[PDB]
């Protein structure tokens, strides 16, 4: 199956998933100079104070966050959004060094991780449905620098020997994901897709341009974390990043002016 290593990442997708090469791939460098203020992006509005976490899961590729999305609590609106989208996961994507790892690039910087929390699209009544729609999901992005740390990452960090192997997973109740923000909500958006496979082009991308600072020891335990189960030869979870696709017919909108 698909994953990150020389014989089976990026480059390979296309041939099981051909959408690799569409019309509105991610993730794509952000040219700050090229993005454009947009008027008609209404305030955005991030809003977790009653958001259920449950669980958090080694699948072989990264580590989710899973929340409970049987109703309205954590939700994203406004900004470009039409309605209202469900918290449904978070991950996150990183490097074998802290020079690389993001998905997204900045004036083709990149940051030593990214931060996509997941949300769907409610008028669609569940996940399944919404990535069969052109506006079905919002991943909210968060850049990743290493500097001091980040306190709100440190519960997380701390889980991650018990779910080492893919298959794993514990009980991750009453996590805060606000804890996981920068202070300023200045973004880019433009329309996108989900950066693994199937590489649905069901997403409006969000991306925060003030980055959060972690420190070297939270990004070094990441990359303890293995792709493989229990048992198995040890291959170390690093560099689960797709490069930057072509922008085609797309313009990227920026909040502030
Ligand atoms: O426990 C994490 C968070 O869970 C939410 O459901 C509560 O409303 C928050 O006050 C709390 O910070
Ligand atoms: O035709 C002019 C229009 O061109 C579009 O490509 C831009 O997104 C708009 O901001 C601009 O007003
Ligand atoms: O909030 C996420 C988790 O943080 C810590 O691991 C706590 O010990 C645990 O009870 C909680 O589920
Ligand atoms: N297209 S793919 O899912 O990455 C893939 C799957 C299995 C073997 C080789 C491959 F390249
Ligand atoms: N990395 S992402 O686009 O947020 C993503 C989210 C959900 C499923 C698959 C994905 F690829
Ligand atoms: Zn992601």
């Amino acid at each position: 199956h698909w994953g990150y290593g020389k014989h089976n990442g990026p480059e390979h997708w296309h041939k099981d998933f051909p959408i690799a090469k569409g019309e509105r791939q991610s993730p794509v460098d952000i040219d700050t100079h090229t993005a454009k203020y947009d008027p008609s992006l209404k305030p955005l509005s991030v809003s977790y104070d009653q958001a259920t976490s449950l669980r958090i899961l080694n699948n072989g590729h990264a580590f989710n966050v899973e929340f409970d999305d049987s109703q309205d609590k954590a939700v994203l609106k406004g900004g470009p959004l039409d309605g209202t989208y469900r918290l449904i996961q978070f991950h996150f994507h990183w490097g074998s060094l802290d020079g690389q790892g993001s998905e997204h690039t900045v004036d083709k910087k990149k940051y030593a991780a990214e931060l996509h929390l997941v949300h769907w699209n409610t008028k669609y009544g569940d996940f399944g449905k919404a990535v069969q729609q052109p506006d079905g999901l919002a991943v909210l992005g968060i850049f990743l620098k290493v500097g001091s740390a980040k306190p709100g990452l440190q519960k997380v960090v701390d889980v991650l020997d018990s779910i080492k192997t893919k298959g794993k997973s514990a009980d991750f109740t009453n996590f805060d994901p606000r804890g996981l923000l920068p202070e300023s909500l200045d973004y880019w958006t433009y329309p996108g897709s989900l950066t693994t496979p199937p590489l649905l082009e069901c997403v409006t991308w969000i991306v925060l341009k003030e980055p959060i600072s972690v420190s070297s020891e939270q990004v070094l335990k990441f990359r303890k974390l293995n792709f493989n189960g229990e048992g198995e030869p040890e291959e170390l979870m690093v560099d689960n990043w797709r490069p930057a696709q072509p922008l085609k017919n797309r313009q990227i909108k920026a909040s502030f002016k």
